């Protein structure tokens, strides 16, 4: 018979005994991530590739929370299965903050090593930053054999230290000049399915590198200290070179070709929704409102949403979101009620299909299939 | 500026404010699921799903941890507002639990009022329990203006009342001789996207006892006090009248047709992983690699797995699958590797494949489309 004994689990304990609600999954797998604009297949752990992107996501974060002013030189490191993480923002303050023992725990310490604990738990209506949970760079370290962090207000440099998967921690203050942040730690391939971070990962860093840096032009991201240059243009053209690009000042869309099944890649603020969610839902019903008609006219063919659908390769940004609220803790699911996506994001659906439907190399295809079947 | 300050938070207000990564979605969306074999469209919170089949988990979970000689008749009704699951089980030990921070508290108010503490916490190895996380009837006890547990090992009744949600509770026990559990909650609408619970949440709940019945031949899972029987070949029939059915000791399968896409419903244990997985995806590349070669020497032609795949409807049922994990606390992806699900699961695929080549109801739709293009 199964003991069936109540027991009680600690945070830390929690986090590493249920790591897969927390990180997503944690065994290598097969995907078909759009890397570099090419649909190519690829082979990697969600849960290593979701705790750099952790501390990736804090950084962009503190630039876009200081209106780009602060943290625009994220210089992004990954080399020999460790990572490291520089930025110029505000960084970590050194007020005190109160633990609900009681117990007088700093700023970055607290913030590096424990749950449940960070500076987005504000007012959601007026959030604009990509972070919502309060857990994870926690989570790095949470799930890392080595864990340091080096911040620095102009005054003070603070030094958190963690090792032995977090379990060993120290913090310590210095008198210094330094203002930003160096978050450098290791993985530990103990918990996930894998020994190594091969070049798959740091093309997968690199991917999303360049996706944030066309998201956001005043950010100059560095990877292995080389520049990315941010050009919206280049990165349609790299999916397919007669994409369709509509510009906004909240909403950045791009139309290719999907030959294979149906692709996308979506970002709101500076989360990779790779799981779709509403936007992409929202705006691809308020564009076939108006092809279905238009094709009604033009072709005299009756087309379902789902075949025009399935056609296309979606490349769609969002920025300056309020109340992203997910579905899951990798954030991969933006399940923000659809009004509130409707009201922010003012993309132009007649444009889009106006554009598409003056263009042969998308339309065409599609009516072609859909006569040959 | 963006106010940064570091906030800390405890494990139910933390819940509280990111209830996103903890019950899924929280606005009602649109999907394309199976209710009662049709693939219909259906608009719902999966959020209060997810809250009922926490419970409905943990009474199948406490079934087949007795190997259904306890807890086998699980009475769920859901009428005004209101969810109540009856059971037969073992019942939650009244032995005391110490907490971390050294508070003695009874086993049903721990599991009931506090999350990241349950039974399931055992070598990860050798869980054959649906319920992994520890946090699921907490969860939904946070999530209920009124919640009333009432425990019997036989010799005592353990009341656990929660009210208000979540910040008021009270345990008692009273001598008694019910040998069993009762959950009954009330969920708090103030926080979900909805405002009752209507006739689609209980046409999906009665769609899920009905498919556990399936699965489960042994518990006798009553509705509303309605009795819900238990056939997979009428299960199966529903979908498709076509459908080819093949049953194993731990697998079940059936094999339909789709002409809008792919669909499919798949289970693990008893949970609805309706977002797939990795063992659905090792049962297409069993079914294909034996498939594509004898569809090749057959009708002469040359088929993508793909293509193949997206015209069949295909619903799976597995049982005592050990070491199981999710990436999400909703549990619909199956993220364990793929070598202990191939391990686990004795699918013969060359029977089916077979079966489907000597079909001509199935297998015709899919030459012809080829033929088309
Ligand atoms: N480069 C940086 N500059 C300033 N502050 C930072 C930087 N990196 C991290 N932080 C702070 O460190 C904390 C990190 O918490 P974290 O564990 O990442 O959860 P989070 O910030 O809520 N994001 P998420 O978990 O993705 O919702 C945040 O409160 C940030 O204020
Ligand atoms: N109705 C019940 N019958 C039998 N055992 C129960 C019942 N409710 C709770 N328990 C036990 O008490 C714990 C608390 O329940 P719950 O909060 O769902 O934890 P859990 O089962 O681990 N949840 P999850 O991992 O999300 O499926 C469970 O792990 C069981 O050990
Ligand atoms: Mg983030």
């Amino acid at each position: 018979m199964i003991k069936n004994e109540i027991k009680i689990l600690s945070d830390i304990e929690h986090i590493k005994k249920r790591s897969g609600m927390y990180i997503g999954s944690s065994a290598n797998e097969m995907h078909e991530r759009f890397l570099f604009g090419k649909w190519e297949s690829v082979q990697y752990v969600p849960g290593l590739v979701k705790l750099i992107d952790e501390i990736i996501d804090n950084s962009v974060d503190e630039g876009i929370r200081t209106k780009f002013k602060f943290a625009n030189k994220i210089n992004v490191t990954i080399k020999n299965n460790q990572v490291t993480v520089e930025d110029n923002g505000r960084g970590i303050p050194q007020a005190m903050v109160k633990t609900p023992t009681g117990e007088e725990i700093p700023g970055p310490v607290a913030a590096w090593t424990i749950p449940k604990a960070g500076g987005n738990f504000g007012d959601d209506k007026e959030r604009v930053t990509g972070g919502m949970n309060g857990v994870g760079s926690s989570l790095t370290n949470i799930f890392s054999v080595m864990f340091v962090g080096e911040t620095g207000d102009g005054q003070n440099n603070i030094v958190v230290r963690c090792s032995n998967g977090m379990e060993n921690k120290s913090w310590e203050t210095i008198p210094g000049k330094w203002k930003g942040t160096r978050v450098t730690f290791i993985p530990d391939f103990m918990s996930f399915e894998t020994n190594e971070l091969s070049q798959v990962y740091l093309d997968i860093t690199l991917d999303r590198l360049q996706t944030l840096a066309v998201v956001y032009p005043d950010i100059q991201f560095t990877f292995n200290g080389k520049k990315v240059q941010g050009n919206f243009k280049k990165y349609a053209r790299q999916y397919d070179e007669h994409a369709i690009v509509q510009e906004q000042e909240n909403c950045s869309i791009a139309v290719g070709r999907s030959p294979d099944g149906f692709r996308q890649l979506t970002y709101v603020n500076n989360i990779h929704t790779k799981n779709g969610g509403h936007h992409i839902d929202c705006v691809m019903d308020d564009i076939c409102e108006d092809l279905i008609p238009q094709i009604k006219r033009k072709f005299k063919i009756d087309v379902t949403k789902a075949r025009v659908k399935e056609c296309l390769t979606i490349v769609m940004f969002v920025r300056d979101m309020k109340n992203m609220r997910f579905d899951s803790q990798t954030k991969e699911r933006l399940t923000s009620p659809f009004g509130e996506i409707r009201s922010h994001i003012q993309l132009d659906a007649k444009k889009i299909s106006r554009a598409i439907l003056n263009n042969e190399a998308i339309l065409m295809p599609i009516i072609e299939a859909a006569l040959a079947r």
